[PDB]
């Protein structure tokens, strides 16, 4: 059998005082008198309050003029009424005079936030997000805040950042940053016209919009009345343009199109006339920054419709593309310089697609001087400056009309995919981490068995070595040659009659065609179901916030084509007195927003 | 009903096609041999040996559409007056055409039909 | 620290008044007399009609005809 | 999940050297173990030398991992000539001792390759 | 994965194989020690209880 007996049993000192001598007698669940006489309405004190603030308030009144706890010995009652948010309470609680210690920063490392987080380090963490948790209170934030939206902007970013450095406890710091996210949106819902709509997101010129979107503020942003009040800026000279009919659309858009060199003309001969102010509006903006880019991939498309000359002089069509390439390098230039850059990963495809058009010019250059004469192409050197700027202005033909993918937000229908495409491709880009060591461990093991059998380039029919001949021969002979054997075999341009060597032995073929079989089953039926597997859950995951995300990414696509700076195409590219009454009208919008809020969070506890 | 999905995805793989026919016509259009030249009088890539698969335009399109099969073989990199700077990058602009086309494009049709099927299948007996 | 004190305060007129003098007693929440009349169901009005429509069916017969 | 302070915690990882942790993972108990209070507790036992990893920079991480790579035959030359010396202790940090045998296989695979 | 990790960290707290593999070759107070893992079990017990039976709501 199992005795059961109580183990480290507690004390009842008497029976007299089992009924109610010592009036703070602890039960066996440490509840005295004053926990009972609490959970109970009945209406030495301890931490009595504590038991209070977390039911209710009728009671709390009373305590407020008059060892074992269930809470730990940092919990002040303003920080537990913060956690409970309850308005009543918190508003009973900062009548009076109540703080909140400031937490540092995030990294600090002064006397005391290394001499804390080294004594307990966790009584130092528990702190921490005990304050961080009663500051990123909905009812603590409405009252005792100048602005109660840019103080929740702040708090969800330095949550958002929380959660990353504080490697664990991740998961309580970004539902903190999403209680904050929550409510900086549902205060904008209660806003009832359009005045107190336009008092909110220009204050200090979208100035608080533009401070929601440098927070990654998805939520405030594509609110669907923060949407409506944009959109009458993009179309603002298309009153009803979403009334139209679809061919309506395409025919009036394709119009602006066909006219961009003549509202680009004016607005530079006559900044202040009709003509001139029609190339102001961002939408026109923008169909005639998107028709001056389909204009220089069309004449790059032209620029293959006299070869022999070792350095030729410019073309027709490379005459008139060096605007274009010049305005695409200067127009470049300021945007990096007005501000820092790498976090838009087009930034990237828009900085190698231009240093590419500077080596090219840089080497037609350098061709054009120090030739002279035309000799056959047929007996050029390999490192020839002519065939390496062929080479480069291809592979930047190739970046120039990638671009034209970014263009797809503005859509209602390629834009939500455009927008989850890019999300599914930073788990792919983990996943061509794993891939590169089977790519390396077999490509070591098949050219450590191969390399004696290595053959020259004239044993070989048509006097040609290597895997891009019409037999292909020395598979698996070089590294650099194994690595790109076993590439081309993910998609099935690699002969099997690779294996096969001329002095032919029969145990080493047979080896090199088992490792070849190995890989083929490891990365064609295991790591390549796998990638599968992962992009359908990661691609569930993501068409919940689908509509969200492509919404704050119109609105920053939409932003750009706001101000007056880069009003003009690439192509002619390069040729306090109103300080307080519009800060006051913003405080009585605020008033009126949290009142109202209170009393729908209020009613709605039901 | 799953159609409708498709369309909107083969329009970004146009995208895709258009770049890389660009890219791969800019490197090889020097190299364009003439109907005599060839083996069996016979130009382009319906013949049995493959050849001036990047030459013209309207035959880039034709070989890289044919290569989203595997029926467009290796060899057509190469040129006769073998360039081995410009080959390896003739090479390499189609092997990366091949990542993403058949590695990143692919799996996302699939990933997209898996989740836009089982949303279809609960009004499937109503429609 | 971080000082808390009731920024955008209120009015608390007078204290006769928060035991029900004025009878349009509005509350912190703006719950005026028929407002706390309404959501108890007791048995200036305003709008308390669109606060009786949207709980139930006892005094809206009343307000309806006062 | 009801340790209030880390006196009290390190009682109970280090009972009959975290002799009850070892305990927990001999009978695969995946849940005792990752309870963030345990992990925040081995995780300033592993980076022995480094107060603060994690506020770091990843460019200042990447630089300061290859560094201690580079330098693994000599930080293991002593603990062999200076077992009880200032640098013959840097080898006995789990982190330092974790970078020195993974860059001592990374020079059997390069030569592998060569 | 952090159950794997912590096996991964713990076979590097040891001193036995201290050395990579290229040198590899070359009752006093059993009872107190005892006696405050009881209290601090007492006081876990007391706490979660309590956690727990007002948790029931
Ligand atoms: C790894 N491997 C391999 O390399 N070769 C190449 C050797 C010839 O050069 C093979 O022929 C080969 C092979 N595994 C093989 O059986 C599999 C069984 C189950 C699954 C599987 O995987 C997948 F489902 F197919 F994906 C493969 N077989 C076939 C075989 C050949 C001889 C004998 Cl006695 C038994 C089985
Ligand atoms: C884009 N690309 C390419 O075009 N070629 C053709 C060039 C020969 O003409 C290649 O050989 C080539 C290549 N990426 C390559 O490595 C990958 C790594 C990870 C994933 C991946 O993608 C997928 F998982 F396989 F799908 C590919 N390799 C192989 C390689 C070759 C030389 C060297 Cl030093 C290093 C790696």
């Amino acid at each position: 059998r199992i005795p059961l007996q109580i183990v480290r049993a507690e004390t009842e000192l008497s029976a007299e005082e089992k009924a109610f001598v010592n009036i703070n007698c602890m039960d066996p669940l440490g509840r005295s008198a004053l926990l009972i006489a609490i959970e109970n309405e009945n209406l030495y004190v301890g931490d009595a309050l504590l038991y209070a603030i977390r039911k209710e308030v009728v009671g709390a009144v009373e305590l407020l003029l008059s060892q074992f706890s269930e809470f730990t010995p940092d919990i002040t009652p303003i920080m537990l009424a913060a956690h409970t948010n309850n308005y009543e309470i918190i508003k009973l609680l900062v009548q009076k005079r109540v703080t909140i210690p400031r937490p540092h920063q995030i990294r600090c490392n002064c006397v005391e936030c290394v001499s804390s987080s080294e004594v307990d380090s966790l009584r130092h963490s528990r702190s921490r997000l005990n304050i961080y948790k009663a500051l990123a209170s909905p009812s603590l934030i409405a009252l005792s805040s100048e602005d109660p939206i840019l103080t929740a902007f702040r708090l969800g970013w330095e949550l958002k950042e929380l959660s990353k450095v504080e490697n664990e406890f991740k998961a309580e710091y970004e539902e903190l940053s999403q209680q904050c996210k929550l409510f900086a949106k549902d205060l904008l819902d209660q806003a009832r016209s359009s005045r107190e709509l336009e008092i909110i997101l220009n204050h200090r010129d979208l100035a608080k919009l533009k401070v929601a979107i440098k927070y990654h503020q998805k939520e405030f942003v594509a609110q669907p009345n923060c949407q409506q009040l944009l959109a009458t800026l993009w179309y603002d000279g298309f009153p009803g343009w979403r009334r139209k009919h679809w061919v309506v659309k395409l025919l009036t858009c394709m119009t602006i199109g066909f006219l961009f060199p003549m509202l680009s003309i004016a607005y530079l001969i006559s900044p202040r006339s009709n003509l001139g102010l029609f190339i102001k509006k961002p939408f026109i903006k923008f169909i005639c920054h998107t028709a001056s880019y389909l204009t220089f991939l069309f004449m790059l498309l032209l620029a293959s419709q006299d070869l022999h000359v070792q350095g030729p002089p410019p073309t027709v069509v490379e005459w008139m593309i060096l605007p274009w390439v010049l305005g695409f390098i200067w127009g470049e230039i300021k945007e990096m310089w007005d501000g820092g850059y790498i976090h838009d990963w087009w930034n990237l495809m828009d900085f190698a697609m231009n240093s590419l058009y500077l080596a090219t010019i840089s080497l037609k250059i350098m061709a054009y001087v120090k030739y002279n004469g035309s000799r056959p192409r047929e007996e050029w050197e390999m490192w020839h400056p002519t065939l390496i700027a062929e080479a480069l202005f291809a592979i930047s033909n190739i970046l120039s009309s990638l671009r034209l993918i970014s263009l797809f937000t503005a859509n209602s229908h390629l834009g939500p995919l455009q927008i989850s495409l890019g999300r599914m491709l930073l788990d792919i880009l983990k996943f061509l981490f794993i891939y590169c060591l089977v790519l390396l461990a077999f490509a070591n093991g098949l050219n450590q068995l191969y390399f004696y059998y290595e053959t020259r380039a004239i044993d070989e029919p048509n006097n040609c070595k290597g895997i891009r001949c019409e037999k292909q021969n020395n598979a698996f002979s070089t590294l650099f040659e194994t690595l790109q054997s076993l590439f081309w075999s993910v998609f099935g341009l690699l002969n099997l009659y690779v294996t096969n060597v001329k002095a032919r032995h029969e145990f080493t073929e047979f080896v090199g065609a088992t490792m070849f079989g190995t890989y083929n089953v490891i990365s064609l039926v295991v790591l390549l179901n796998m990638l599968i597997a992962m992009m359908n859950n990661s691609y569930q995951l993501i068409a919940d916030h689908a509509d969200i995300e492509w919404k704050f990414a119109r609105t920053k696509l939409w932003m750009s084509y706001f101000d007056e700076g880069g009003t003009l195409p690439p192509p002619f590219n390069i040729i306090n007195a109103d300080s307080l009454i519009q800060n006051q009208h913003y405080q009585e919008v605020i008033r009126n927003l949290v009142k109202r809020y209170v009393a729908a969070m209020i009613r709605n506890s039901k």
